[PDB]
């Protein structure tokens, strides 16, 4: 794999390499608020982090993940559009080099300074890469970050970046507690998508809350500094990790809300 965000290997290149790019259920896209239908069917999600085991941080040379204990029903969402039980993995974020630009969803055509992905597997085929291979193998919870307020739960994790700044490094990273991340409400929207990365398998029902939490200045200023370079390497700041907007085609985004 070569694709990245940069000048020459960013998401208008990755069809080469990876065709599902012009498929026909691929992700993030624009949800027009006005479009989108109320679906009273949809039911509450249900999100259950209790028992969650965060266990290590890792940059990637992409963004950063937090890795979760994945080999048990601990941290699951069920509920929503979903039948069955997903287990979290891992999350991680999307942003920008400024505060205008950096969410892959957006709404009216309206950037968030950054968007967090807790990414979800379903517990009926077993492994995270069994599940990628089906229609329904994985759920995806998004969530707009703007900048204004820090959020308290998120300093934990702007803390650890200066020691996973380069691509390939790791930190432990236990007793984190995910629940710290989101709004005061679950209202959401719902459209069937893909990953946002290659291989961008078409693989995932999105769930994206509609409220944003608020983080402050200084601390998307942090994960700012990060870099998608090798230890050594010329440095190249982690920024601009957003895939734009993609055709909606033949889909519907349902609302949970009236
Ligand atoms: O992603
Ligand atoms: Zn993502």
């Amino acid at each position: 794999h070569h694709w990245g965000y940069g000048g020459h290997n960013g998401p208008e290149h990755w069809h080469k390499d990876f065709p599902i790019a012009k498929g026909e259920r691929q992700s993030p896209v624009d949800i027009d608020t006005h479009t989108a239908k109320y679906d009273p069917s949809l039911k509450p999600l249900s999100v259950s982090y209790d028992q969650a085991t965060s266990l290590r941080i890792l940059n990637n040379g992409h963004a950063f993940n937090v890795e979760f204990d994945d080999s048990q029903d601990k941290a699951v969402l069920k509920g929503g559009p979903l039948d069955g039980t997903y287990r979290l993995i891992q999350f991680h974020f999307h942003w920008g080099s400024l505060d205008g630009q950096g969410s892959e969803h957006t709404v009216d055509k309206k950037k968030y300074a950054a968007e967090l992905h807790l990414v979800h597997w379903n517990t009926k085929y077993g492994d995270f890469g069994k599940a990628v291979q089906q229609p329904d193998g994985l759920a995806v919870l998004g969530i707009f970050l703007k900048v204004g307020s820090a959020k308290p739960g998120l300093q934990k994790v702007v803390d650890v970046l200066d020691s996973i700044k380069t691509k390939g490094k790791s930190a432990d990273f236990t007793n984190f507690d995910p629940r710290g991340l989101l709004p005061e409400s679950l209202d959401y929207w719902t459209y069937p998508g893909s990953l946002t990365t290659p291989p961008l398998l078409e693989c995932v029902t999105w769930i994206v809350l509609k409220e944003p939490i608020s983080v402050s200045s200084e601390q998307v200023l942090k994960f700012r500094k990060l870099n998608f370079n090798g230890e050594g390497e010329p440095e190249e700041l982690m920024v601009d990790n957003w895939r734009p907007a993609q055709p909606l085609k033949n889909r519907q985004i349902k609302a949970s809300f009236k």
